[PDB]
């Protein structure tokens, strides 16, 4: 392997574009702070049947050491569009792009989802616009499972795993910041990604083109919430306020907008067992044109 | 910067229900590349779990290197690549190698500081572990005389072990399962069958035994859980102390410590850190 360029460094670790038997490869160097994200990923890419044109492809997974010091590698296929959050910045959309990005999420996600019988039922934990990395052929697919939490329903066995690492905050379901989320249900996570969801297909929506009007990139709670929001300014503003992504009135002229507006709000209801289901979504944007 | 993962497999050191085996080469240096079944991928997983928690890293520890999974087109392959020891296994050096009094005493002795580091609490540090399958195939002998403790896919922090080393509490299955220092337990009692497998191949007055495994005379080949349940639960049977140990000094301090390491009790067992003192005032 040949590392190339630093693509990303955070709290996370590192993600390198690299060079491995003449392809491009991305090298995630994981933070030693999350060394359980390192382990969930891997029980998680251990699943053949995981494999899908919208999740990220894995190629391999290393812990290495000598002496004190272990090293936490992930390496995938590597998207050198960058994540959907990139993309969304300076490119807008037209309805078939629009609907083509939003498809190929709902349908990487309904594939989590659903138990194969095999893949697990799986529920990520963490669905932003950072998460999800667009492909040369219009589609995404859905990145990171250090979270992930998996369901069996032939031996009702579900396994939580062992991670202190929460949610993005800006995404977190009101359940999750008022941490009344059931811990012991699998279909709480499921809703929580569903939520998630809906603000992903908000930050989406506002970048395509109807009647020459486009909206500015802008992450779900610009407007409510201080630059770098604590789980406290959330909670405030979706728990307390009751806040939901704010839909621009022109949407209610374009037939799509308006379609996907109805959408977002069937994912945002405070009563999670009110949301819609991932293949729902994923039927209603296979209709919408 | 480069990243040379290549490991090169040279030869075949071990095949089983496990998987395999393999001396291979990395960088011009031996390391072992220990290849899962699909049966015992879990093994890979606990042990990669527990690398991920704590780094061991003791010279009576088999030396970690790297836990590897590769994507293959229909399956995942699971690779853990260790320290190579050319002498490999206690079990395999005890067939041919007789012991003097020094060599003896190393070989224990050195097994008791590993079991012992993997028992105790460090803070500040390494939680506590249980082996769970201690034996004198999960035993590697190194140049130097002393040896290492290999194989931590059943480890406990705070696959069953196999059945010829299983404590009286596991074949009864009265072992309190909630409670970390009965896990310590059965390893003692596991100790004290390897301690017996070693002493019988030290020499006194011109005399040794043959190398046989636990219970070779008293249960088939592959023993059944049942077979094992009989001979140490029901009839309380225990491994032949031979007469001759009573002329050597080291011998008779040598069954006196096993005995501590048999009682039906696990309780009354004695804990890695005292076999340790009492191995060090021998001789
Ligand atoms: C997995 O195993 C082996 C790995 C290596 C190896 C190769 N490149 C770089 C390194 C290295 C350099 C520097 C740090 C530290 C130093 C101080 N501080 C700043 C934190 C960072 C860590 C690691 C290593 C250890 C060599 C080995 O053998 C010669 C290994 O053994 C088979
Ligand atoms: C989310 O999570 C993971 C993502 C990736 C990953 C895979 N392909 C491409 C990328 C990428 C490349 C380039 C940019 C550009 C964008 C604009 N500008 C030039 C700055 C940078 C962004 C992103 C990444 C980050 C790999 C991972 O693991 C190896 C991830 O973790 C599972
Ligand atoms: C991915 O996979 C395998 C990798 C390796 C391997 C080969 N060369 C160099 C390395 C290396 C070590 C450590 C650093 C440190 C340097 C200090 N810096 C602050 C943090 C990072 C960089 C590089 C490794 C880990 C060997 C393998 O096998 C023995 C691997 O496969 C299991
Ligand atoms: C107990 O288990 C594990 C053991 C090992 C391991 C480490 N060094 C050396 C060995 C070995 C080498 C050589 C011989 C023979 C063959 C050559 N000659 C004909 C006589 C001697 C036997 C054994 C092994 C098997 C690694 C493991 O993991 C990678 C193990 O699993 C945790």
């Amino acid at each position: 392997i040949t590392l190339l360029e630093c693509v990303g460094k955070g709290r996370y670790g590192e993600v390198w574009r690299g060079s491995w038997q003449g392809e491009n490869v991305a090298v995630k160097i994981f933070s030693s702070r999350d060394e359980k994200s390192w382990f969930r990923e891997t029980e998680l890419y251990n699943t053949v049947m995981l494999r899908h044109e919208n999740i990220l492809g894995f190629i391999a997974s290393d812990m290495t050491s000598r002496h004190s010091s272990t090293q936490l590698w992930l390496i995938t296929h590597y998207h050198e569009m960058g994540s959907l959050y990139d993309y969304l910045q300076l490119t807008t959309l037209d309805t078939v792009s629009c609907l083509r990005i939003v498809l190929s999420i709902a349908s990487g996600l309904a594939h989590l989802h659903i138990e194969i019988f095999g893949k697990p039922a799986i529920a990520h934990r963490d669905l932003k616009s950072k998460n999800i990395l667009v492909k040369k052929n219009g589609q995404c697919c859905i990145a990171d499972l250090g979270l992930a939490v998996m369901h069996s329903q032939s031996t009702n066995q579900l396994d939580v795993g062992n991670n202190p690492r929460v949610g993005t905050k800006r995404y977190m379901a009101p359940e999750v910041l008022d941490e009344t989320i059931q811990v012991d249900c699998f279909d709480s996570y499921k809703r929580v990604d569903i939520w998630a969801f809906g603000l992903v297909l908000w930050e989406v929506a506002r970048r395509m083109v109807s009647n020459g009007i486009v909206e500015d990139y802008k992450p779900p709670f610009y407007d409510v919430v201080p630059n770098d929001p604590s789980f406290e300014d959330m909670r405030k503003v979706v728990c307390v306020d009751q806040q939901r992504p704010n839909i621009p009135n022109r949407w209610f002229s374009d037939p799509t907008l308006t379609s996907l507006a109805k959408l977002m709000k069937e994912c945002w209801y405070q009563n999670p067992s009110a949301r819609l289901t991932a293949l729902r979504i994923k039927k209603t944007l296979t209709k919408i044109d």
